[PDB]
């Protein structure tokens, strides 16, 4: 409660310190800033309007407004963290940086209106879902760059819930597990560009978040299905590993979980080892979050859905069978380095 009572007496303008931190800037970030909080109101109050329906606009108005208090709030008190940190004070390259900004006040907005769409005010009539991601769809913002400012939000908020940060962690693994491999994402950009050279801190901690969440179902699943075979649960990690590093393409417009199950199967089908997808799946939907239509409704070749058989018959098999092979050869892989986890 005690952030929403804080943004409801706060101001719409950006503190005096903040104020201070724009003009320690070698290029004063100020105008652009104001500009885009202004533009990007009429476009968040348009959408909100239409998928609420005529009735009273001062709702989503305050809704922007809270969202743009939470905005300059947290901002300011990233550049004190920042500035003690680094013990420097110009930012003009991070508060002039466009996405930087989009991604921040995404962010402040998804806060405010997760705080208040718990109302059953919710199966809205027009059809629309204001839960997220539908304000990256508002702010026309791709789910990778949202992704990289969630970190920094929780720690530079000290008066975020625990169901609050809890929500936006849950935000988090959407991105990382799905949506950050959408078809346009600019993670694929990245990705192509660290094959070519061996550079991208941001691609390798993205990276290292993935395998965190991967490795920590594998494990989930390893446990309750292998017990008795406790030594698949490394070499399936290095499938798992090298198939998000080596054959993303799998990953696109899919779920991390389908590469996931697909890995445990094709292991054991080279190791003699029987565990058959029912098994899997089932053991599957146990997890904290999973949900059939993972399992049930796969991305095959174009518009084709078909259930994570098909796909690891049809697509996972006629990519993956050769590196499958090396495990139960004369030479296997070298595993993988299993993450750290609590």
């Amino acid at each position: 409660q005690q952030l929403m009572m804080i943004l409801n007496s706060a101001s719409d303008q950006p503190s005096e310190n903040l104020i201070s931190y724009f003009n320690n800037c070698t290029v004063n970030p100020k105008e652009s800033i104001l500009k885009r909080v202004k533009d990007i109101g009429y476009i968040f109050k348009e959408k909100f309007a239409k998928a609420v329906g005529q009735g009273c606009v001062e709702i989503g108005s305050q809704r922007y407004k809270l969202g743009v208090r939470l905005y300059y709030r947290v901002m300011e008190s990233m550049l004190k963290s920042e500035e003690e940190r680094l013990s420097i004070q110009n930012f003009s390259k991070l508060l002039n940086d466009n996405i930087f900004h989009m991604s921040l006040l995404a962010c402040a907005l998804e806060v405010v209106m997760a705080t208040y769409s718990r109302s059953t005010s919710q199966n809205l009539d027009s059809g629309t879902d204001l839960s997220f991601p539908w304000i990256l769809n508002v702010l026309n913002l791709k789910a990778f760059d949202f992704y990289k400012v969630i970190e920094s939000f929780i720690k530079a908020e000290g008066n975020l819930t625990r169901e609050m940060i809890k929500h936006l962690e849950r935000c988090e693994h959407r991105i990382m597990e799905s949506l950050a491999w959408l078809s346009d994402s600019p993670l694929f950009d990245l990705i192509k560009q660290s094959k070519l050279v061996p550079k991208s801190t941001s691609l390798s901690l993205f990276y290292k978040k993935v395998y965190r969440l991967a490795y920590l179902r594998l494990n989930t699943l390893c446990e309750r299905l292998l017990s008795e075979h406790p030594e698949l649960e490394h070499i399936i990690w290095t499938l798992f590993q090298h198939t998000l590093q080596n054959e993303y393409e799998l990953m696109r417009d899919r779920h991390l979980d389908q590469i996931m199950m697909c890995s445990m199967y094709g292991i054991c089908k080279v190791k003699n080892i029987d565990l058959k997808f029912k098994i899997i799946v089932t053991a599957y939907k146990d997890l904290p979050h999973a949900v059939q239509e993972t399992f049930k409704r796969v991305l095959i070749k174009e518009e084709e859905y078909d259930s994570i058989i098909v796909f690891y018959n049809s697509v996972f098999m006629q990519r993956l069978k050769t590196n499958i092979l090396q495990y139960a050869s004369t030479r296997p892989p070298t595993l993988s380095p299993i993450p750290h986890i609590p």
